[PDB]
Formats: C-alpha cells, sequence, structure tokens
C-alpha cells in the first residue's frame, strides 16, 4: 500500500539530512545543508534548505542524526539568497566553505 503525502515527504526530507555533510544555520531560522563526495561531486552543493519551521524542523533531525550544525549568519543568509538546491557553491563561497566545513570534520587533507 502506499505511504501518506506526510510520511513520503517526512521521510524524503530526513533522508538527506542524514546524508548532508555540514548544516550552515541562522538563530533567525534559516538552514541549508551542504552535500558534498569526494570523487562524486566537484564541488560542494546545496542539498535542502529551510526558512522559519522547516529550518527548525532540519535543525532537529540534524541532531536526531548527529549532522554537525555551524551557525554562521553571513554565510547562511548568503547562500539561501543565491544558492539553490541542486546547485553548486559558487566560487565566492569556495573559501568560506571550505573553512565551515573543516570547522565540522576532520579531514584527511
Amino acid at each position: 500500500r502506499r505511504r501518506l503525502h506526510s510520511e513520503i515527504q517526512s521521510g524524503s526530507l530526513a533522508n538527506n539530512i542524514k546524508k548532508s555533510t555540514v548544516i550552515v544555520k541562522d538563530p533567525t531560522h534559516i538552514a541549508i545543508c551542504l552535500y558534498y563526495k569526494l570523487g562524486e561531486t566537484p564541488l560542494p552543493l546545496v542539498i535542502e534548505t529551510g526558512k522559519d519551521a522547516k529550518a527548525l524542523q532540519i535543525i532537529k533531525l540534524a541532531e536526531l542524526y548527529d549532522i554537525p550544525v555551524i551557525e554562521d549568519i553571513p554565510l547562511a543568509r548568503s547562500l539561501y539568497k543565491n544558492i539553490h538546491k541542486g546547485q553548486y557553491i559558487t566560487e565566492d563561497f569556495f573559501e568560506p566553505v571550505a573553512q565551515l566545513i573543516r570547522i565540522a570534520i576532520d579531514l584527511d587533507y
């Protein structure tokens, strides 16, 4: 039998958070989920975003799945405005996102 629309939506959101590399948040309720996989993605990409209730939801799922969350107001707002879901970060973001990822994760290289 088919699952409820709400279950497909919640399940879909959960899976995208679970596979996120790092989430960048603003306390006014923006959350940006970055995805990077060495050899697959040439650059980090924005996999999910949210504002207000959706931001709160993303942040709570992040806590559930132990995904690193960094507060960075200017970077959250700028990514929100500029890098839409499915898009790679652009050059102005390379250094700030690199630094973000190094806060969140121990590479390696």
